[PDB]
């Protein structure tokens, strides 16, 4: 299986990347250094993760060391919700570029379809706890993203957490100049996303699967929650293939023609998670893993469920 997938901007994207949400700032520099040393060439970042400076230190040190050339790296970041206004998009991108110590991003995503009021707070709230929306609409934010391509700041633009009607809205934008290259969505055996994936792929949009291990370190995890890494049925598939459960969970989206971005700050796991190019799940394995779907979604914000662009009211 080829290690990169061709995007609709003509560039190739590594199908395995390193996630960085929740990677502590005092550990993420070493995590990214180790990842690059063991073969990762794609890093998934975001301004809201509050660790792009430290990610950037690692990237810059490996470029300076000539462990890797810039053209071999595929660096992704995301425009946070408080920067959807057209006049804020460029500065938000520039802050990410400055922090990552780069002069372009390979891919820049609208992080969520919901725009929030600009200001210092990433989740501006009213006095009852609802997020304060922006009166920005995704189409104007998209035009601002297109301008980043034309200014040389980013090679590709895309979207994240867009439902199929929101994807369709952009694809139907009057005067659309660049199609989204990627839609990055939650996807794993408990949230298999068949409908949304088929739609995006049929339009030439590459899907990236986030939280492929079920995000066991998410801050709102409960003790009774489903656990992919502990599911005996998945452990059994892993044992049959002489692989770890995490390796099965990473290989699964790869065989659906998805990109996948498991997060770790543990050096041994960073290396383990990359050793997924030397085995194949059978069709039966794939269909069996798909059968575990329960529509169990771990990444959503209750504060956003009344936002006009909240993405998860729709079936898909
Ligand atoms: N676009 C979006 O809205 C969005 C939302 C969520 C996530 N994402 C992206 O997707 C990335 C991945 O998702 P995620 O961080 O939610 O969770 P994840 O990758 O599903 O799971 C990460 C957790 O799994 C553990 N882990 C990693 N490899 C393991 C292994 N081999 N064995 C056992 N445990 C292992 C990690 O522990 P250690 O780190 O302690 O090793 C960490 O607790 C994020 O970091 C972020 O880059 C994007
Ligand atoms: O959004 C991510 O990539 C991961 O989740 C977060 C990471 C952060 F650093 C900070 C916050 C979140 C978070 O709450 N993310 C969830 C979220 C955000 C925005 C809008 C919605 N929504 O449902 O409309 C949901």
């Amino acid at each position: 299986m080829a290690s990169r997938i061709l995007l609709n901007n003509g560039a190739k994207m590594p199908i395995l990347g390193l996630g960085t949400w929740k990677s502590p700032p005092g550990q993420v520099t070493e995590a990214v250094k180790v990842a690059i040393d063991v073969g990762y060439r794609h890093i998934d970042c975001a301004h809201v993760y509050q660790n792009e400076n430290e990610v950037g230190v690692a990237i810059q040190e490996k470029l300076r060391e000539q462990v890797v050339k810039r053209e071999e790296l595929f660096i992704v970041s995301k425009l946070w919700c408080t920067y959807h206004e057209k006049g804020l998009v460029k500065g938000a991108c520039q802050k990410t570029l400055s922090d990552l110590k780069l002069d372009y991003l390979d891919l820049y995503l609208i992080h969520w379809p919901t725009g929030f009021k600009p200001g210092k707070e990433f989740f501006p709230l009213d006095e009852s706890g609802n997020v304060v929306p922006s009166d920005t609409n995704i189409l104007d934010t998209w035009a601002a993203m297109e301008e980043l391509v034309d200014e040389g700041l980013v090679k590709a633009i895309g979207i994240s957490n867009f439902n199929h009607l929101q994807v369709e809205m952009i694809l139907n934008k009057p005067g659309l100049k660049y199609k989204p290259a990627v839609n990055q969505i939650e996807c794993h055996p408990y949230l298999t996303q068949e409908k949304l994936i088929q739609y995006c792929q049929s339009k030439g949009i590459v899907v990236t699967a986030y939280s492929p291990l079920g995000s066991p370190d998410r801050p709102w995890a409960k003790p009774e929650d489903p656990s992919l890494l502990e599911d005996p049925r998945i452990k059994a598939i892993a044992a049959k293939h002489n692989k770890t459960t995490a390796q099965v969970l990473i290989r699964f989206p790869m065989q659906r023609n998805l990109v996948v971005i498991p997060k770790s700050v543990t050096p041994e796991r960073i290396a383990e998670n990359f050793k997924v190019f030397d085995f194949e799940l059978s069709s039966q394995d794939m269909t069996t893993l798909l059968s575990y779907n329960r529509n169990w979604r771990v990444c959503a914000a209750a504060s956003c469920t009344s936002h006009k662009d909240y993405p998860f009211h729709e079936e898909f």
